[PDB]
Formats: structure tokens, C-alpha cells, sequence
DNA sequence: CGGT
């Protein structure tokens, strides 16, 4: 899930999670408009502090000072809660990245065909994230990662891993500062949306170029024309 | 010492 779409208005995503009384997020009617969100950019990221939900632009990537490789963008659910690298983020840096769906590239010979994957029921996805607090500092090296899970059922035809997508109810619980890392592991297990709830289709190869951010990038295409 |  090295690219995803976050294109609609803030209210389109937030309405499933909390009413205004629980938010500390200014009203803004403008669609976010990003059909092709990429690592290393700042992404509007949802988290809880001071008993309210906050939305901060946070760098997608995590590279502490001792990390001498490109920033990581994912953390595996199987191990993140106990990892020497990710455990503190799992405990105190949990967050949600909302989106319309995500992209994966299926290997087809020596070519790579992108697909867009989304909920068949038409709800946005609430992707489980972990990251470096305080998020509001706007760090350009230590931001957030999207937690991943194994692909299952039809999804394995496309790619072997997928974002850990949570139900709206589980997403709200995941963010709470009062719940422990162990309770968060329980939420990740119980709230994960199963593979059979997703649909997908091939999309234009144009999504590979981050200059492109338009709505056509999520439209179904004939693979033969690419 | 720490990963996808």
C-alpha cells in the first residue's frame, strides 16, 4: 500500500467516527482532493489528545536518527506491538489515516499493473497507523506508518500484504489514549475488516507518477490498453 | 539492537 486515495471532504470521513463535540478540527468544506497520496508527503492524520480528535498533517514515513535506510512506511501487525523499533509507537503513537481505498501493483511478467482496492460497501477505510508523537510538530523524518496485515482470499491475487483497516467503531477505540498497547492489540484483532469486504479493479498506469492527482486515477480500466 |  505504497499509495492511497484521500480525496473527499473531512466531514465525509469524520462523520462515521465522532460528532463535533468530540473534535478539535476546524470546519473546512474543501475536498482533500488527493487521489494519489505518496510516502514522504505530509498526510492529514487523525489522533486523540486532550480528549478530542485532532487532524494534523504528518509525514508518511519513519526514520529515527539511528536508522540508515529509507524511511519505513509500514509496520507489520504480527510484531509491531513488541518490536524494539515500533513498541513505543504502538503504545502512545496510535492514529488513524482515513482514505477512499489504496493502490497495489500486481506483477504481470516484467510489467506491473496497478489496482485500486476499496470497501465493497462504499464506506471509507480507516487505516490503523502508529507514529511519533507529538504529531503537531510537523517532523520531516519521524512521522507515521500504516500498520499492515496479511492479504487473504481474493486479495492475494494482487499482493501479499494490505493495510490493517478497522471498522469505524474499532478505529475510534484504537485512538483512545486511555487504552493500553495490549488492548490496542485486541482491537487490531477484533476490528480488522476481512478481505471479503473489499472490491478491486485495474486502474491506469498514470497513478505511478505522483504528479497525477485527479479522480480518473481510481476508475476501472482494461488492462489490455496498458 | 531495532525493517518493509
Amino acid at each position: 500500500c505504497g499509495r492511497f486515495a484521500q480525496s473527499q471532504t473531512r466531514e465525509d470521513y469524520l462523520a462515521l467516527l465522532a460528532e463535533d463535540i468530540e473534535r478539535d478540527i476546524p470546519y473546512d468544506p474543501e475536498p482533500i482532493g488527493r487521489y494519489n497520496v505518496a510516502p514522504g508527503t505530509k498526510v492529514l492524520l487523525l489522533s486523540e489528545r486532550d480528549e478530542h480528535l485532532h487532524l494534523d498533517p504528518v509525514f508518511w514515513g519513519y526514520a529515527p536518527g539511528w536508522w540508515d535506510k529509507p524511511p519505513l512506511i509500514n509496520a507489520r501487525v504480527e510484531t509491531a506491538a513488541t518490536s524494539r523499533m515500533f513498541k513505543p509507537l504502538w503504545q502512545h503513537g496510535r492514529a488513524i489515516c482515513f482514505a477512499d481505498g489504496w493502490f497495489e501493483w500486481k506483477k504481470e511478467g516484467d510489467k506491473k499493473q496497478p489496482f485500486f482496492i476499496y470497501r465493497a460497501d462504499g464506506q471509507p477505510i480507516f487505516m490503523a497507523a502508529i507514529g511519533s508523537t507529538p504529531f503537531e510538530r510537523g517532523d520531516e523524518a519521524e512521522g507515521f506508518l500504516i500498520v499492515t496485515a496479511a492479504a487473504d482470499q481474493g486479495l492475494v491475487d494482487i499482493h501479499d500484504r494490505r493495510p490493517l483497516v478497522l471498522s469505524p467503531e474499532a478505529a475510534r477505540e484504537w485512538m483512545r489514549q486511555e487504552i493500553s498497547g495490549k488492548e490496542a492489540s485486541e482491537i487490531a484483532a477484533s476490528g480488522c475488516v476481512p478481505a471479503n469486504q473489499f472490491s478491486w479493479h485495474p486502474v491506469s498506469r498514470a497513478v505511478g507518477n505522483v504528479k497525477n492527482q485527479g479522480a480518473e486515477l481510481i476508475q476501472p480500466v482494461l488492462e489490455v490498453l496498458f
